[PDB]
């Protein structure tokens, strides 16, 4: 129904707004771009699934998220890519660990303050009526 497009529209207007106050965030620079093939030719052989938030710019407008929990998936991903990639005791290490752990807090209390719970369910409802 129309009524139905107009939810989804709201859902891609809130996560355009929560993305862009993580990417102007000093902190999280290093996750707005995808990692340089040039720069870091291993990187794609160990992480299987890369992810930034340049790209999670670009899946809310192909309508790939039906639901805020879909998009948590991708900024779960960004996270545990930088965990697995990184794990030494070495100062750079543990401080991209940092950060990507303060991107996840960061994006789950917007979340948990600004999305009304029954926004969300009516979404998840029309998705697994599709
Ligand atoms: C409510 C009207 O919305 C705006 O004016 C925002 F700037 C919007 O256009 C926007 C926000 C973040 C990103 Br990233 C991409 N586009």
């Amino acid at each position: 129904s129309m009524q139905e497009e107009d939810t989804f529209r709201e859902l891609r207007i809130f996560l355009r707004n929560v993305t862009h106050r993580l990417a102007i965030d000093k902190r999280f620079r290093v996750f707005t771009k995808p990692v340089d093939p040039d720069e870091v030719p291993d990187y794609r052989t160990v992480i299987k699934e890369p992810m930034d938030l340049s790209s999670v710019i670009s899946k809310i407008d192909l309508h790939k998220y039906l639901t805020v929990k879909d998009y948590l998936r991708d900024i779960d991903l960004i996270c545990s890519n930088a965990l697995e990639y990184n794990p030494d005791r070495d100062p750079g290490d543990r401080l991209i660990r940092h950060r990507a752990c303060a991107l996840r807090d960061t994006a789950y209390a917007i979340i948990k303050e600004e999305l009304d719970e029954d926004f969300e369910q009516l979404c998840e409802e029309i998705q697994e009526s599709r």
